[PDB]
Formats: C-alpha cells, structure tokens, sequence
C-alpha cells in the first residue's frame, strides 16, 4: 500500500513529507500511502524507480521520452488534467499559424521567415526544428546556423544573434525577455500578425488567448503535417505534435500503478483543487511546481498498457529523436 514518490529537489522531498503527512491523517492503513525518495534530478528519480527504489514520478515530455527508453522502460500511467472535469486538458498541441491563403505548405517552409516562441522551446522550437530537421540545408551542425540557413530570416528568442544574425533579423538581439516584443507565446503570435514573418510555431491555445473571435480566428490558418491547411479551430486534426503536460511514470512490469492511481485519485479528492484548507496538492508554500503543475485540476488514469511513444505520439518521438541523432 505504499507508494514511493520520487522528488528531485529538497522542496519537492518537503511537499512530498508533508502530502504524506496529511495523507496518513485522512486515510484507514489499508489504503495507500506515501514514501518520499529524493534526487538530484528527473534522470536519476527515472534511474531509481527502473531500479525499484522508487515508484512514481510526474514528468514533462521530453523526459517521459526518455524514461520510457532502455534500460529504464518507464511507462505513463497517469495525467494531469487541466480546464475542467467536462473537458479536461491533458495536451498541448504545437501548432504552425499561418497568415489565410499565404500559398505554402509545411514542405515549402524553405526560404520564408519564422517567427519562434523561444529558442530551445517544445512547440515554438524543438518540434517544429525537429521536424524539419532533414529538411535544412547542410552542414547542419551547428543547427542554430543551419535554421538561419533555412529561413529567410526569423526571430529566434534566445539564439546567439552574434554567431547567427539572420535569426534575430525580426528582431535584432533576439532578446530573451519580454523587453522583446516578438519573445515568448504571445510575441511570436505578434511577430505572424504583423506580418514580419509568415509563420508561427506556438501552441494552439495562443491564438485563442490573442483573438477575441472565431472573425479574427480566421484571418488565421494552420499548417498540417500532411501538407495542406486547415481552420484555427481545427487544430486537433492539423498540429506539428499532441504532447501531455504532465505524466506520472511507473516501472513497465511491477509499476504498482493500480496503488499509484489509487493515492492520487484519493489524493484529488482529498487535497486537489478546492477540496482542502489545511493540504493543498496543487501548491505549496514551499516552490511552485512542486511534484505536479499548481495549474492542474485533478488526474485522470491513462489508457490500459499505453506505450510510451504511442503516448507522445509518432511527430514527437520523430522531432527528439532527429535533434538527438541528426541522422537524415
């Protein structure tokens, strides 16, 4: 009945202590419990739990990606949702948002102007410059300059303008701050709507948060991985990647996700958002972020011997693996 929960930090390992604590008050010691291991980091918690010295930990993506791999052979087993209960969020979709009718496809990205959320971002970056990978104009080591090589400018917040000027072109210094006007997720949708460049790569919630309506909306339009576009709103069937926020992981075979399932869910409704004055599992005093995202609602069990990299979706694993192994 006791769940080992992995921490990768000492304010994690306090919020763990302290969940523990109020769960032990809440709950007869035939249901499940707590145990709070702490490491240094999400590979060396993936790293203990494959070596069963811990059960469970949340993670983001990337990292799911790798615990997933060998000799890890980590598996999702439950998710974070967001939203609401009606429609809970578990995913974000890296979109590409285009200007209506600007004539090109995502095959025909070569020689236009991209505007990015942030350099070394999931959806503004990692996956869409994953994607294309093969696509870029060789040498494509080191890739900053390949991406500069590719586009006919851009603004690339974070890159090294100095060694690469080309990618700050839409904004000189690629400032790595709002101090930019083109940085982050609202930037990089300003950076399309002004029309210094032709393409977006942001998450589809952003134009949502940017445009009042389904009118403006439209003026929009996304680029879909089967080379043709369709409507904003349609996102669902035309994204670069459907990617889960935060995913609780467990040991493929002997993962006690049946137990872990079971804290969590007596966890949510015990301490999840509202429920509780005196534990709150979605803060913390002590960080933000501790364990779970504080902007999660609750968690809802993963599908039934869900793999890893059906779970990430086949673009994604696509995208990590073409900037980690740059084989074309």
């Amino acid at each position: 009945k006791t769940v080992r929960w992995c921490a990768v930090s000492e304010h994690e390992a306090t919020k763990c202590q302290s969940f523990r604590d109020h769960m032990k008050s809440v709950i007869p010691s035939d249901g499940p419990s707590v145990a709070c291991v702490k490491k240094a980091s999400y590979l060396d918690c993936i790293r203990a739990i494959a070596a069963n010295e811990a059960d469970a930990v949340t993670l983001d993506a990337g990292l799911v990606y790798d615990a997933y791999l060998a000799p890890n052979n980590l598996k999702p087993v439950v998710a974070e949702f967001y939203g609401s209960k009606e429609d809970p969020q578990t995913f974000y979709y890296a979109v590409a948002v285009v200007k209506k009718d600007s004539g090109f496809q995502m095959n025909q990205l070569r020689g236009k102007k991209s505007c990015h959320t942030g350099l070394g971002r999931s959806a503004g970056w990692n996956i869409p410059i994953g994607l294309l990978y093969c696509d870029l104009p060789e040498p494509r080591k080191p890739l900053e300059k390949a991406v500069a090589n590719f586009f006919s400018g851009s603004c690339a917040p974070c890159a090294d303008g100095t060694d690469f000027p080309q990618l700050c072109q839409l904004c000189p210094g690629c400032g790595c701050s709002t101090l930019n006007q083109y940085f982050g997720y609202s930037g990089a949708f300003k950076c399309l709507k002004d029309g210094a460049g032709d393409v977006a790569f942001v998450k589809h919630s952003t134009i949502f948060e940017n445009l009042a309506n389904k009118a403006d909306r439209d003026q929009y339009e996304l680029l879909c991985l089967d080379n043709t576009r369709k409507p904003v709103d349609e996102y669902k069937d035309c994204h670069l990647a459907q990617v889960p926020s935060h995913t609780v992981v467990a040991r493929s075979m002997g993962g006690k996700e049946d137990l872990i399932w079971e804290l969590l869910n007596q966890a949510q409704e015990h301490f999840g958002k509202d429920k509780s004055k005196e534990f709150q599992l979605f803060s913390s005093p002590h960080g933000k972020d501790l364990l779970f995202k504080d902007s999660a609602h609750g968690f809802l069990k993963v599908p039934p011997r869900m793999d890893a990299k059906m779970y990430l979706g086949y673009e994604y694993v696509t995208a990590i693996r073409n900037l980690r192994e740059g084989t074309c």
